[PDB]
């Protein structure tokens, strides 16, 4: 698909058995999801952006389905204002920016 | 171009006759650049990032070149950690996300 950018590029994802809405975000290195439980081990991380840093839990080798495309990678979980699909998973679904 | 996302999608921009690096950011509604001097009047804006809100200066109808593509639109100036080209200007250069 081709997603224009007139509006936020929001898609449905499936993660942890849950459906969520998330932003396809080429400015995010990593994928950051609002608070939820995920299985397996995790470690803490700080991530920073506008307004400063938040603490998140880093879960590795998490399968996600992004607009119907499965991928695996690291997911950060914490108090993000919006669920973000970052480049670590955008690459896996073959997403590119074109102009 | 077709820009893959294995590395950050950084490009050169030109604003006020000066070259700067900036991130093509589909998760940004607006374009936010570090402190610099721009002509004309500005208006206040608050923007909420991952860490909280910051105050920026909004300048409208600013001439800006992004990766060689000419745009004229709103630039927010403030203490952002990275220069980000958001959707208001990504749309002017005809960018889409594709997968
Ligand atoms: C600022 C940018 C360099 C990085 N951000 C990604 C952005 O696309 C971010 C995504 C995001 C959208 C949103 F709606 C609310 C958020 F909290 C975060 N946009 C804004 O901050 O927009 C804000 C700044 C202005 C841009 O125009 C408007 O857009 C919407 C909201 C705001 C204004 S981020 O969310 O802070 C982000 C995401 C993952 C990520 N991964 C990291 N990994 C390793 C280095 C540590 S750091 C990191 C930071
Ligand atoms: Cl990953
Ligand atoms: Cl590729
Ligand atoms: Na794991």
């Amino acid at each position: 698909p081709q997603i224009t950018l007139w509006k936020r590029p929001l898609v449905t994802i499936k993660i942890g058995g849950q459906l969520k809405e998330a932003l396809l975000d080429t400015g995010a290195d990593d994928t950051v999801i609002e608070e939820m439980s995920l299985p397996g081990r995790w470690k803490p991380k700080m991530i920073g952006g506008i307004g400063g840093f938040i603490k998140v839990r880093q879960y590795d080798q998490i399968i996600i389905e992004i607009a119907g495309h499965k991928a695996i990678g690291t997911v950060l979980v914490g108090p993000t204002p919006v669920n973000i699909i970052g480049r670590n998973l955008l690459t896996q679904i073959g997403a590119t920016l074109n102009f």
